[PDB]
């Protein structure tokens, strides 16, 4: 058999002791009342997880297949990308990234110290000489937070030693950021913020004299993937013009780590082997992503469907195209989701042919539209606010090393709920503290950013522009989600929000400076009597590079 994993029957371990319940403080009710709601994922659950990912993969491939990797290879050919040095692979570790097993930390990594700069070096030495031994992985359950729908089993992380993730940076970094937007042009997702990702969505929307789109769930996508997708990954990569000592690495690593190898629990005990995508590993955003491309690009030749234009981030997937009627419609997934199922990509839940833009949900995120200062109608990227108000729930009495209500207020900032829930929850934490000056760590596109809280209107403008601080007049739609979410949750109502936004705003202006800056245009929205916001100098003078370039989830990737 083909099988995704074995497993020996050893346990997949904890690290620390961890919560399930939702820790409680003095601040929890501000923001929720129904408590019992928000849990987190632990290894408890990782048992059951094991069984939903552990299946045999069968694979047929086709011409249409063969044609559209041949077109992939012909674009990877022309990207050229380099090997960074120790010393750059080293600064673009997260300050928190797991210590080595070898008796060095991230901190001994980013100073460049002797016993970790060493061990790399016969690490990389290593991987050059030996091009066939398994390399050891760590797997362990993630603790992740939500909302019962009831509960999701942990998901699994699978990564390699310190020294290894140092090495791939090496080997890799460079065309894992620059070779998916070669190969796949604008439908390569990551590229995008998210104003561009609703203009690339809207133009190509409006591009089809009857558009039809869908999004198209894989079943535990990380699981599918096989040592041939996994090869041809790699096939892709040595199209690109290296240095033969990266071409060699990329082998390498694609022999002992990528297409899989042995798992070991946090207590050093062998828990079995992976024959599928690890989930920690640099190559996992842009190697899903090119697969999920490939799969798709292929799947919508066989399924002949008209003028199809797509959108990939991970094994996140939207496709738009020409309508041939609701009938022919629904008989093209069907045979869409066959191509994709003899590719190893069966549906979670099944495609369903989407009439309106607004209804496509992609990336967890839809389009929706709302007016700016003008009156005009602005589409603007929202999502379900159910994920990132439980995580803000827990962030509210529990330091996390990512704070997801802070990368969500940057991805989300036009939105109803960004504005009126997290700017004025956490804005009222931070002044209580005074800690508005206070780098806080967050995820963009899975790359770690250290970013300070007085920074968010430049931030925000530079991103969203600055009809972000005017958008009014949302829509009923939108409206209606957010109000059945914070039932669900027990939020107080939105007017408790505006009501307590004027406060928060009226704070912030006593502080002057940025603070005040701050209180000035992320809050314009509370009072009557609207200030006029102008564009920011400072925003301007942001090095907001690499923001948008590319996904790195997994990857072990800090961009401060
Ligand atoms: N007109 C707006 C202006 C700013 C923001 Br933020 C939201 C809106 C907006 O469309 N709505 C509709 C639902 C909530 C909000 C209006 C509202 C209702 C009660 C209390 C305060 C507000 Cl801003
Ligand atoms: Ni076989």
């Amino acid at each position: 058999h083909h099988m995704s994993y074995t497993w020996t029957g050893a346990l997949i371990t904890p690290c620390a002791a961890e919560e399930s319940k939702l820790p409680i403080n003095a601040l929890s009710n501000s923001l929720l009342r129904h408590h019992n709601m928000v849990y987190a994922t632990t290894s408890r659950s990782a048992g059951l997880r094991q069984k939903k990912v552990t299946f045999d993969r069968l694979q047929v491939l086709d011409d249409h297949y063969r044609d559209v990797l041949k077109e992939m290879k012909a674009k990877a050919s022309t990207v050229k990308a380099k090997l960074l040095s120790v010393e750059e692979a080293c600064k673009l570790t997260p300050p928190h990234s797991a210590k080595s097993k070898f008796g060095y930390g991230a901190k001994d990594v980013r100073n460049l110290s002797s016993k970790a700069v060493n061990h790399i070096h016969s690490v990389w030495k290593d991987l050059l000489e030996d091009t066939v031994t398994p390399i050891d992985t760590t797997i362990m359950a993630k603790n992740e937070v939500f909302c019962v729908q009831g509960r999701k089993p942990a998901r699994l992380i699978v990564f390699p030693d310190l020294g290894v993730r140092v090495c791939e940076k090496m080997a890799l970094y460079d065309v894992v950021s620059t070779l998916p937007q070669v190969v796949m042009g604008s439908s390569y997702g990551f590229q995008y913020s998210p104003g561009q990702r609703v203009e690339f969505l809207v133009n190509t929307w409006k591009s089809k004299k009857n558009p039809m789109g869908f999004s198209y769930d894989t079943r535990c996508f990380d699981s599918t993937v096989t040592e041939n997708d996994i090869r041809v990954e790699e096939s892709i990569y040595q199209c690109c013009d290296l240095a033969p000592e990266a071409r060699q690495a990329i082998k390498s690593l694609t022999e002992r780590l990528y297409i899989g190898g042995p798992l070991t629990n946090s207590k050093g005990q062998n828990c079995g082997y992976r024959r599928c995508r690890a989930s920690g590993v640099l190559t996992t955003s842009c190697g899903n992503t090119l697969t999920c491309y490939l799969k798709a690009s292929a799947a919508c030749r066989a399924a002949k469907l008209q003028d199809c234009t797509m959108l990939v981030n991970g094994d996140d997937l939207v496709v738009i195209c020409e309508s041939a009627g609701t009938q022919e419609d629904a008989a093209s997934l069907r045979v869409f989701t066959e191509a994709m199922t003899r590719y190893s990509a069966p549906p979670g839940d099944p495609p369903q042919p989407e009439y309106d833009l607004e209804l496509i949900t992609s990336c967890s995120s839809n389009v929706s539209v709302a007016h700016d200062a003008s009156g005009k109608r602005v589409y603007y990227l929202t999502r379900d606010p159910t994920t990132p108000l439980a995580r803000a729930a827990w962030e509210t009495a529990r330091h996390t090393p990512v704070n997801s209500w802070l990368g969500n207020i940057i991805m989300y900032a036009p939105t109803l709920w960004a504005r009126m829930i997290l700017m004025t929850h956490f804005f009222s934490i931070l002044l209580a503290q005074e800690q508005l000056e206070k780098a806080l760590d967050c995820q963009i596109y899975g790359a770690c950013y250290s970013i300070e809280p007085l920074d968010l209107p430049q931030i925000i403008e530079r991103l969203h522009g600055l009809s972000a601080f005017s958008l009014h007049s949302y829509s009923p739609g939108e409206i209606n989600r957010v109000a059945s979410c914070l039932r669900k949750l027990g939020v107080p109502p939105l007017r408790v929000w505006r009501h307590r936004a004027r406060s928060v705003r009226a704070r912030l202006l006593s502080q002057g400076g940025r603070a005040a800056t701050c209180g000035k245009y992320l809050f314009n929205w509370a009072v009557k009597t609207k200030l006029k916001l102008t564009p920011i100098p400072a925003a301007s003078r942001l090095d907001l590079s690499g923001w948008f370039v590319a996904g790195y989830s997994g990857g072990d990737i800090y961009h401060s």
